[PDB]
């Protein structure tokens, strides 16, 4: 009775979530996430999932759009790149989900765990659960950043 995140509809994900934690290896620094925008998880006919979020990388607003294509392995998703394998997990807390992904950059393996869910306004229990995922993934000692919730991408000079 374990599973992962793909019973009949990931228990309804749809909606604009947020990012509360993002582990970033200490190999590729330069690019540093300064702020993040609400994550929009669109459920495609329950078959595929689309996640659109804008990140503030080094003052630069990077619009991200990942498509979680369902595979023959429930709880596993991939992108056209076939080199990006995303795994969606249901945090131990409500309104919280652990997002993980694996692949490679310029010929080097790269991954990352992201904690999404802020409905109840920050959850320490979820952070621990996530911090467990990172641990379980050995990413509990990376750069771990909690990008403030920025409903919109913009430095913030006002």
């Amino acid at each position: 009775h374990h599973l992962l995140a793909s019973d009949e509809e990931i228990q309804d994900v749809s909606g604009t979530w947020y990012l509360k934690a993002m582990t970033v290896d200490r190999e590729f620094p330069e690019m540093n996430l300064e702020s993040v925008t609400p994550m929009t998880l669109t459920t495609l006919e329950g078959g595929n999932l689309e996640a659109k979020v804008t990140m503030l990388i080094s003052g630069r607003c990077q619009e991200v759009k990942a498509v979680l294509e369902k595979t023959d392995e429930p709880g596993k998703y991939t992108a056209d790149g076939g080199k990006h394998v995303a795994y969606i997990i249901r945090s131990h807390v409500k309104d919280h989900y652990i997002f993980y992904s694996e692949g490679e950059l310029h010929g080097k393996p790269v991954r990352g765990v992201k904690l999404v869910g802020r409905d109840p306004k920050n959850n320490l229990e979820a952070l621990e659960d996530f911090e467990k995922a990172a641990g379980a993934r050995g990413l509990s000692t990376e750069s771990i950043l909690i990008p403030r919730q920025s409903e919109t991408c913009s430095p913030g000079s006002d």
